[PDB]
DNA sequence: CACTAATTGAAGG
DNA sequence: TCCTTCAATTAGTGAC
């Protein structure tokens, strides 16, 4: 399997800021966010992935 | 347990 | 036959 990674308390609010401005990121965008973040791409997926997943259970 | 990252696996492209 | 999404699951950490 793999580790937990854990993301910054900045990484999650800029995470969380941006999925309050869209739920969903094209691909460019996710590259360039995650680049922005320094955080992997399936990173930033399986965190989106796993929040619009939260979002729902609300 | 709550919360959440990671896995898996189907349906759609 | 790579990759997205969602649903469900698995599992790490950490409160109670």
């Amino acid at each position: 399997r793999k580790p937990r990674t854990p993301f910054t308390t900045a990484q999650l609010l800029a995470l969380e800021r941006k999925f309050r401005q869209k739920q969903y990121l094209s691909i460019a965008e996710r590259a360039e966010f995650s680049s922005s973040l320094s955080l992997t791409e399936t990173q930033v997926k399986i965190w989106f992935q796993n929040r619009r997943a939260k979002a729902k259970r609300l």
